This record gives C-alpha cells, sequence and structure tokens, in this order.
C-alpha cells in the first residue's frame, strides 16, 4: 500500500499516577507504543496526526481502578469529541470506557483522547488507544 | 482500492425517545451517519447492505441509561444474530453493549443492529454502529 | 491484495463448561469459525499464527455469566500478554471483557486469548475473537 501503510497502537504499561501536564490537558497518555507505522503518531503528545485524507478506524479501551470517581472519555478530533465511552466506579475489578469509529481525517487533523469527566488517580493502566487508515481519499 | 473501498460510522447524537417504528423492529436507530464511502449504509434504516463479496468488519457500542431493563444486542445478518452484547441496569453510569466480528457477505446481504431484549427508554445517546471491507473475495 | 487477504473471526456458540485440556491451558476456545481467510487461524487450539511479517488487528469480547469469579482476559503473542482486559462478578447481565489492539506479527508468530485470572465456569457463550492482515511489512 506504499504510503497507505499508516498505523499506529500504544498502551499504558504502568499503574503511574497523572502528571501535572495530564491534569492540565485532560489528554490519556500512553507510555508505550507498539505500532507507529508512518510515525505520525506523536508519543509525547498521545496524539494521532493524519499524514493525507482519507477514512481511518480508531479504538479505545480505557481502564480505571476504584477512584470515587466514574469517567467519561472522548476521542477528540481537533478539539470537538466524536465519540464517548464512560466507566462507573467500584472496588470488584478494573473496568474499562471503550468505544471506536471510522472517521474521515484531512491532512493534518489531529486525533486523541480526553478524560471529559473524572479523574485517572489510582492509574489506567491496561488502557489501549490504536487505530490505521483504512483507506486513503482523492480529491 | 477503487470499488474495495467501502466504509460507514453512524452515531446517536441525541437522547430522545425511539419512535413507534423503532419499537417496532427494534432496530436501533442512528441518526448521525459521520461516514458512508459507497453509500451502501442506508441512514433511514440504519442498515448496511454489502455491495460485493468480501469479509466486512462490524463494530458496534450501544450505550444506555437506567431504564429498570437489561439489554442484549445482537448485530443481525439477513435476519440472524451473528454476535450479541449486553449491558445491564443501574444508575451510577451510562453503559454500553459492545462487540465487533469480522463476517463474510454476499452483494446485498444486510447487517444491523437488534434490541433482541429490553428497551431503549432514556434514550441510547453516544451509540455507536460502523463498519468496512476488509477486502473483497471473488469467486 | 492476493496473499495480502488474512482474516479470522470465531464464536463462542454454547454454554458448555471448560474441558479439562482448557482448564489446563486457560487457552480461552472458540467452536464456531466465522472467517478463516488463509486458513491461519488453528481452530483446535484457537490460535492465530501470522503468515508473513505485517500489522495485524486482534479483537476479543469474553462474555462471562455469575461464577463467583472476576477474570482478566489477556491477547497472548508467543506466550506474553499484550493487552488484557476485565470483567466482574454479578448476576444480573452476562458482561464481557473487551479489549483490541494492533500488533507487528513475524511470520509463525502465535496469536491466542487466555484467562489469566478467574475462570469460565458457567461457559462463555457469545464470546468472540477475531482478527485481520492490516497490511503486510517488507525487510
Ligand atoms: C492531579 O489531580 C488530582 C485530582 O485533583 C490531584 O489529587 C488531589 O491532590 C490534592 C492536593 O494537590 C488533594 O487535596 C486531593 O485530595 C487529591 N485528589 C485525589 C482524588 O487524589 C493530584 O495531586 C496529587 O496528590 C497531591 C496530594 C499532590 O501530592 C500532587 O503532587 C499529586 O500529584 C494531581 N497531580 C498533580 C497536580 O501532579
Ligand atoms: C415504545 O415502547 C415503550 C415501552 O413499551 C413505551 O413506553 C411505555 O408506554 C406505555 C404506554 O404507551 C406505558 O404504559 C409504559 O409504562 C411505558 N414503559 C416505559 C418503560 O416507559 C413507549 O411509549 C412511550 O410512553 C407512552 C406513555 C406514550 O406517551 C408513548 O407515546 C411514548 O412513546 C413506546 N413509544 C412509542 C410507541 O412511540
Ligand atoms: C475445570 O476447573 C473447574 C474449577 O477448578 C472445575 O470445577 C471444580 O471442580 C472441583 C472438583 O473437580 C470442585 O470441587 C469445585 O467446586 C469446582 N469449582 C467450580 C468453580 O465449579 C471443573 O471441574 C468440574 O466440576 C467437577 C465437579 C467435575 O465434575 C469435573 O469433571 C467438572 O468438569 C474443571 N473441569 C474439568 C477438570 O474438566
Amino acid at each position: 500500500s506504499g504510503s497507505a501503510k499508516v498505523a499506529f497502537s500504544a498502551i499504558r504499561s504502568t499503574n503511574h499516577e497523572p502528571s501535572e501536564m495530564s491534569n492540565r490537558t485532560m489528554i490519556i497518555y500512553f507510555d508505550q507504543v507498539l505500532v507507529n507505522i508512518g510515525n505520525n503518531f506523536d508519543s509525547e503528545r498521545s496524539t494521532f496526526i493524519a499524514p493525507r485524507k482519507g477514512i481511518y478506524s480508531f479504538n479505545f479501551h480505557v481502564v480505571k481502578v476504584y477512584n470515587r470517581q466514574t469517567i467519561q472519555v472522548s476521542l477528540m478530533l481537533n478539539g470537538w469529541p466524536v465519540i464517548s465511552a464512560f466507566a462507573g466506579d467500584q472496588d470488584v475489578t478494573r473496568e474499562a470506557a471503550s468505544n471506536g469509529v471510522l472517521i474521515q481525517m484531512e491532512k493534518g487533523d489531529r486525533a486523541y483522547l480526553k478524560l471529559e469527566r473524572g479523574n485517572l488517580m489510582g492509574g489506567w493502566k491496561y488502557s489501549t488507544f490504536s487505530g490505521f487508515l483504512v483507506f486513503p481519499l482523492h480529491h
């Protein structure tokens, strides 16, 4: 597929608490990048930047522990929520806010996960975020 | 990929209650279509109609609120359930019946989501349904 | 895509209890294979064996009933967990441990689901496991 091979996947490998900057941006950070074909995933910002016009698939599963908060996690496209997922609060099991979607992106569009409500104190180990170009679009 | 570029994604953008017809069909309706490459998703019927033989990927996340019902949501292929997902009933958080699968479809096969058990009173805002042709098949 | 068309999907169609061997391996078994393009999914072992170097997408949803256990399900790559999902224990609804990810695999790498914690007594009907080659890689 040449320059139509674009894919990333990243995970949260520890239960370490959020940083001050993560608290300010509420952008969910993934420390371990498993795939980054095209180097279009910015691992410092946990943001995917589309290299070309196309249909992109995204999936995420944000895993939380008991921390007295319910959460809403949203896939953001240029600062606007496209889809959201939800998780509650209990002390029986880790639980996940999961969702996925296909979206059209232009070159330079940015996709990332934002904690719209709640916090991730206690860590978000086992959280995952991945995406790939399904096919490019011309015009 | 030419005529092998087929993709759709749709979401439920409001918490409005189901219509009379939705009550009769128990087919889950998505008011906002984000992607519809090939125009193979029938937005009036929330049904994907395969344009050609191939392997198709589908994912869904049906989000419910507290409404005194648990739900079973099934991906239907020509009126038969292929996969199902489940959600409970509580008043702490929105929660989702989520699943996904790859299936082979022939031209004219129809895929849609059906509420096999329960109801979506209180709305199903944030629900998502998407799919794409992974690759075509000949013969 | 020729030999770049690789895809599988399998489901658990009954609530039958795990076998002795399933108890010993804790590898989750799927009795009904819906898709197996390339015949790279070993249905006896519920293991996908990559035919070539590439980026592969995997998704799973393991559905449990009340059985006095919480579970952790992990996607294993050559015996090492890549991603995990979690489900609790209650008697209100079936519930699912769900996650998905993209990974790079070499020819001969093996991917399967393992019950890292808990059991699936009471069955795991409606569980699903699927995957496909997103694109091949050279070198
Ligand atoms: C990120 O936000 C968290 C939620 O607001 C912070 O935790 C809160 O910290 C308050 C004092 O900074 C404390 O009164 C709150 O009870 C506490 N809330 C929760 C739910 O834990 C977190 O700050 C961390 O904890 C405090 C005690 C300090 O030691 C910080 O250095 C910790 O990181 C925030 N983390 C930051 C700003 O780095
Ligand atoms: C779609 O099905 C719902 C579940 O059967 C309907 O709600 C039910 O409406 C009954 C009277 O129509 C009422 O006795 C039940 O308590 C109620 N059940 C629940 C769980 O809310 C729904 O009807 C809506 O509510 C009633 C009161 C009417 O105003 C309808 O016009 C409402 O839509 C059904 N909606 C339809 C048929 O449009
Ligand atoms: C697979 O593992 C299960 C969990 O260890 C077994 O169930 C357990 O069986 C014990 C006796 O074998 C019994 O004391 C435990 O209470 C029971 N635990 C649970 C949670 O059910 C299961 O064995 C099944 O049940 C027993 C009674 C025998 O009839 C086996 O033939 C059953 O399969 C294990 N299944 C195997 C080894 O095939």
